[PDB]
């Protein structure tokens, strides 16, 4: 799709079977979603936004379906104030920004 | 243009008498600047993101620049690590998501 800036860039997501509502954020590097269950392994983390650093957990090579396109790949899960799609999944998606 | 995402989609913008650079930020409402000393009124105003809020000087109807494409509007200034280009001047600009 094209999708223009007036409203918020939300798009359904699929993740670990469950649907949720995320930002495609191209300010962001990382993928970082709101406190949830993931299943695997994952490593302590720490990412800088605006106002300060938070801690995350960083889960690796992780399926999501992000508005009917597939990505596997690090998600972040942590304090973030909305689950946002960074930069690591918007390119496997195809993502480009156009003016 | 088309911008991809493999980098940070930074841009040189115009504002005031200074060259900055500063990130096409679809996750952004508002942009929001390095702190710079502009003349004229503003309002104070609290914004947040990952790691909590930050206190900000609202500036209304500024002219702007951003790629050579003319905006005007509000600018949030303050002590961000980095420039934000947000939607309200995107949208100015003709900016799309696609994929
Ligand atoms: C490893 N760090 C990141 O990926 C940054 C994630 C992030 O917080 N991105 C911000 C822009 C940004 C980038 C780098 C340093 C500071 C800020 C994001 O794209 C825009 N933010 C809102 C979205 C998190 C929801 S914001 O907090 O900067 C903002 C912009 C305007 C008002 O608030």
């Amino acid at each position: 799709p094209q999708i223009t800036l007036w409203k918020r860039p939300l798009v359904t997501i699929r993740i670990g079977g469950q649907l949720k509502e995320a930002l495609l954020d191209t300010g962001a590097d990382d993928t970082v979603l709101e406190e949830m269950n993931l299943p695997g392994k994952w490593k302590p983390k720490m990412i800088g936004g605006i106002g300060g650093f938070i801690k995350v957990r960083q889960y690796d090579q992780i399926p999501i379906e992000i508005c009917g396109h597939k990505a596997i790949g690090t998600v972040l899960v942590g304090p973030t104030p909305v689950n946002i799609i960074g930069r690591n999944l918007l390119t496997q998606i195809g993502c480009t920004l156009n003016f």
